[PDB]
């Protein structure tokens, strides 16, 4: 998808400010189609080069973006050799997605802003960086910018335009603004206060979500760079640019930006970029080979946001390092910059259409009162936007509002602290979960079962094993959580020597005198003890299992540890050796002295070996069964290597079947993927790796979406892949379920409609939901109440849409004759049986079954408009015939049809008519609720039919007994006959036969006989998965 730039400079004054300010009222149009726009605006036609409002053409691109340049305070080929040097003649700058676009005379273009990868920067040009150089340190600063993540606050005045204006919002405003012309001010004032609270509820939480994201990103420390002189400086972080000399602190603590090493080694603790917290080696970059591509020589640079543990001198003053990557072109902000500015039409245009033809419908016979009766003389205009109004409910976004927030406040209950009620309709219709074994799925900490080797729980040998385990601690425990697990497995507890003391020994204890330091160099760490329990003192040191075994050549040799240790790293154990030398007290006590390493190392004999394993949490089978039962495709993402991913996903039982992996070979232009095995069809599921991932984005000749859909394990996934991946899945119209702890999946969880963090901090910032359990378990719950939250969203949509329809019919059938139902009497019917039964609906939660069937994902299918359509009709007719019945039957005085207005509201024919109708919507109210399969059954939940038995029997009392609600209603006193009892078995027997529609067509049954045979396509997914399963 290529782009291009275009603009020109301000005109001067005269006619073009004139032209500018006329646009200030229609603009309007601006939103869709802004060519128009910005040609009727101060834009004329100039040259490529001297333009100021740069701006996208439609080169396969839609909705172009605009900015505008900055100035420049003051003016004045080798792939970017580094053009940039000093003044130019001219200077100009923009920002646009992140890092800004600087402009090259000589290029003639405005060229995006590449690291040296890109330009191939040789090698012998570098590693000669000895501190700044005497050019202007500004220039550097200036052109790259400050080293700062900057985010817009966003405040009330630049906020409230960009999220006032949704098309349910314009409309709203222009009911409200109606009422004001004819009374009705109560109801106005209830929809105004809700309004107002929510857009206010937004606002604050909006300004608070983005306070929290400016305040999460941000750097502030000291850093010294090695100047070329013979001084050393201390410098803010925040003007740190390519080609410094950056001077690694032996206690420093994270990494403002990414450095590369030329000098000395320094471990790592890389914990915001990889799932594995292992230290990694990373040494000095001593080549003189070609282009450096920053790709192939990932074990030399380091990354931003990295903790380090341990670094180790070099000759020289001190280690030296240089700067390779900084500001939004960096690691860390390449995660964040990639958030903050980057984030069908057929029902859309059907309901349009449907609306049209239902305004339309209404729109002639409005007019039509000329014919059939006396025109108000210039008052239809009132009347006619009431009706047009009317033809849908003003709180229709509100209805699903009191549901939303109350499937909040039940969440809110145990479980998830929701912070915002939104997104939870579309939450219910998942298919697939993204998960991660560290974090969530297995225990962060480190478990030791024991000693395998001989030559279970724990104290059952009886030798020197237990002294030679239990003493191994280098540091000691109290004045990593490996050592502290090692340590309380064994039961022992632990706090000549101050407090190097040991417990539970029936002799006298073991004291170890001193302990060896730690290198990166020698991974030995050796122990001396030396105790007067009348036995020789012995030497205990762990290392590499290799290295024990080769030097100890002089002593007893280990046999057959070669199978089993490949077998081990094969399966994803850690192999250690512990290796002993017995040495007598006196030898000792001078090596204890003397700090002799060479002489106590020379031979040892290893005693045992340990291993480490994850231990996922026992809850974590039973949850993957459950959602595996319920047809959901469950993935794995992580940064760990692939042999412990796969090896953990074959041990979670969820199932087992052919599994294979694709083998990396070597860098080429074309590269082919073969197969491998734990030619003949079988049910193998896909399993990619790192590198080939990546190499698959550029070009994908085949095989793109029958990869995706059917794989199960990713291993060494990027942070920054991990957004690419989650926009690949959801291409096909699906729901991806994105779940983590840690900070190398915000893009990913913010891409993703639905997402659980496990950790308070830092996932939950961006997480739109935060989970305080440490326990995979809440998924299935989440899921649960999404189809619940959905299933009720419907059912108020449903009772809302016939309500609006038996109010819109009702009122067209009294526009006939010279009456408008009242004021008190709709203001009763809106009010009053509207909020009381609406609210009462939607408090429902599902039960602890788990079912198969999933909710519809819009509202769309035919079943359910078909009964509406049923349930209009049927009500109609009999409104009709009840109209019929009563004009027939002979009442006592003919109607007053001379004056046009409310004044002779006192009449037989608007009584029976609004007795009549608030029967129908509380009758349509309860036969629009899904009970078995989704809610919980109604008779359980009986808040609602008691509010609705007191509703009928008011009705009854207040439409039977004379008096009673007759003087403030517009009602008028009937004659006690038999119209009662023909209404009551009207109504009676409406309502059986409303109860017996929705009995019937619940079952779906004619949906099958329907279903025989027209095929259905309408997805991404299953049209392909029907040709793959045909071999
Ligand atoms: F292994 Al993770 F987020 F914990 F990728
Ligand atoms: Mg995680």
């Amino acid at each position: 998808r290529l782009s291009g730039y275009c603009g020109s400079p301000w005109r001067v004054i005269g006619y073009h400010v004139v032209v500018w300010m006329m646009a200030g009222i229609p603009l309007l149009l601006f939103r869709w189609k802004p060519l128009w726009g910005v040609r009727l605006r101060l834009r004329p036609c100039n040259l490529a080069h001297a333009e100021t409002l740069v701006i996208e053409i439609r080169d396969k691109e839609d909705s172009s973006w605009q900015l505008f340049t900055v100035q420049v305070q003051t003016e004045a080929e080798g792939a970017w050799k580094d053009v940039s040097v000093g003044q130019k003649r001219v200077l100009r700058y923009y920002l646009f997605q992140g890092q800004r676009y600087i402009w090259i005379e000589t290029q003639q273009a405005f060229y995006q802003v590449s690291l040296l990868d890109h330009g191939r920067s040789c090698d012998d040009v570098h590693r000669s960086r000895h501190g700044l150089s005497l050019q202007d340190q500004m220039v550097r600063k200036a052109i790259y910018g400050p080293n700062v993540i900057s985010i817009p606050v966003k405040s009330y005045p630049q906020l409230l335009v960009d999220e006032a204006l949704n098309p349910y919002y314009g409309f709203q405003a222009f009911s409200i603004a109606l009422w004001l012309a004819d009374h009705y001010y109560w109801y106005a004032l209830c929809i105004f206060l809700i309004s107002s609270i929510s857009i206010c509820l937004s606002l604050y939480k909006t300004r608070k979500q983005s306070q929290t994201l400016r305040d999460m990103v941000k750097l502030s420390m000291r850093v010294c760079v090695c100047r070329p002189g013979g001084e050393e400086e201390w410098v803010d972080s925040s003007e740190l640019v390519p080609g410094d000399c950056l001077v690694l602190p032996q206690e420093g603590g994270l990494m403002p930006c990414d450095a590369a090493l030329v000098a000395g080694e320094c471990m790592v603790n890389e914990s915001s970029l990889t799932g594995e917290s292992i230290p990694v080696l990373k040494t000095a970059l001593p080549e003189g080979l070609g282009p450096y591509c920053a790709e192939t020589h990932r074990r030399h640079t380091l990354f931003c946001g990295t903790l380090i543990l341990q670094a180790r001198a070099y000759v020289g003053p001190h280690v030296l390092a240089v700067v390779t990557r900084t500001g939004f072109c960096t690691a860390k902000g390449g995660l964040v910059s990639s958030i903050l500015h980057p984030r069908f039409y057929k029902h859309s245009m059907k309901f349009v259409a449907a609306l049209s033809v239902l305004a339309l419908l209404g729109t002639i016979y409005s007019i039509f009162i000329l014919y059939r009766n006396r025109v108000p003389l210039n008052e239809i205009v009132i009347r006619a936007l009431d009706l047009v109004t009317v033809v849908v409910p003003p709180a229709l976004p509100a209805a699903m509002t009191v549901c939303t927030l109350y499937a909040q406040s039940r969440l809110r209950r145990q479980g998830i602290f929701c912070i915002h009620p939104l997104r939870i309709n579309l939450g219910g219709k998942l298919q697939l979960v993204c998960f991660d074994k560290t974090g969530t799925l297995t225990e962060d900490g480190l478990d030791v079962m024991g000693v395998v080797p001989l030559k279970e729980p724990r104290r059952l040998p009886v030798g020197p094993l237990l002294r030679a385990l239990a003493t191994c601690h280098a540091l000691s425990r109290l004045q990593d959580p490996m050592d502290l697990k090692m340590v309380e497995s064994t039961g022992w507890v632990l706090e000549w020597e101050p407090q190097l003391q040991a417990m539970e020994e029936p002799p006298v204890p073991v004291s170890v005198l001193h302990r060896f330091p730690f290198s990166s160099a020698l991974q030995r760490m050796s122990v001396v003890v030396a105790w007067p329990g009348a036995t020789q003192p012995e030497a205990y040191v762990k290392g590499s299992p290799e290295l024990v075994a080769g030097l100890c050549n002089p002593e007893t040799v280990p046999t057959d540890f070669a199978q089993m240790l490949q077998s081990y790293t094969a399966a994803g154990y850690r192999v250690v050796a512990l290796a002993s030398k017995p040495l007598p007290t006196v030898p000792s006590l001078e090596a204890a002295q003397q700090l002799t390493r060479d002489t106590v190392e020379g031979d040892l004999s290893l005693l045992g070996l340990l291993v480490m394993r994850n231990l996922l949490k026992p809850q974590t089978t039973p949850v993957i069964q459950a959602l595996r039962r319920t047809r959901i495709r469950a993935v794995m993402v992580t940064g760990d290597n692939l042999q412990t991913a796969v090896t953990v996903a074959r041990g979670c039982g969820m199932v087992a079947p052919q599994e294979h992996l694709i083998i990396v070979h070597a860098t080429h232009p074309e590269r082919g993927q073969p197969a491998s095995l734990e030619p003949d069809p079988r049910s193998r599921h896909l399993a990619l790796s790192g590198p080939t991932f990546g190499i698959i984005v550029k070009h994908f000749p085949k095989l793109l979406p029958k990869v995706l859909v059917q794989g199960t394990v990713f291993a060494r996934m990027a942070p920054e892949q991990k957004t690419e991946l989650v926009c690949e899945l959801q291409k096909l119209q699906y729901c991806v379920g994105m779940c983590g702890d840690g900070a190398n999946d915000c893009g990913a969880l913010k891409a993703a409609d639905v997402g659980i963090s496990l950790s308070q901090a830092e996932a939950s910032v961006v997480s739109p939901f935060t989970s305080s359990m440490a326990s995979i378990e809440c998924v299935p719950m989440v899921i649960r109440e999404g189809r619940c939250s959905l299933d009720t969203s419907f059912s108020v949509f449903k009772y809302m849409a016939l309500y609006s329809l038996t109010q819109f019919i009702s009122v067209l059938i009294l526009y006939t004759i010279n009456t408008n139902l009242g004021d008190l009497q709709f203001l009763a019917i809106d009010l009053v049986i509207t909020t009381t039964v609406a609210v009462l609906m939607s408090r429902t939660g599902p039960a602890l079954v788990l079912g198969r069937v999933r909710p519809p994902g819009a509202l769309l299918s035919v079943p359910v408009l078909s009964s509406l359509l049923l349930q209009m009709v049927l009500v109609t007719g009999v409104q009709l015939g009840g109209y019929f019945l009563t004009l027939a039957q002979p009442w006592f005085v003919p109607l007053n049809r001379t004056v046009a207005a409310p004044d002779n509201l006192p009449n037989y024919e608007n009584t029976v008519v609004f007795s009549l109708s608030s029967f129908q919507y509380l009758i349509l109210a309860a036969a629009v609720s899904k009970g078995a399969p989704f809610r919980r059954p109604l008779y359980t939940n009986v808040p609602f039919l008691v509010a609705l038995a007191l509703l009928s029997s008011v009705l009854v009392g207040l439409v039977l007994v004379p008096g009673l609600l007759q003087g403030p209603l517009a009602l008028r006193n009937i004659t006690d006959t038999g119209f009662k009892l023909l209404l009551l078995g009207l109504v009676t027997l409406n309502f059986v036969g409303a109860f017996m529609l929705e009995s019937v067509l619940d079952q779906c049954l004619p949906a099958c006989l329907r279903r025989l045979r027209p095929k259905r396509a309408s997805k991404k997914r299953f049209k392909q998965l029907e040709r793959e399963l045909a071999e």
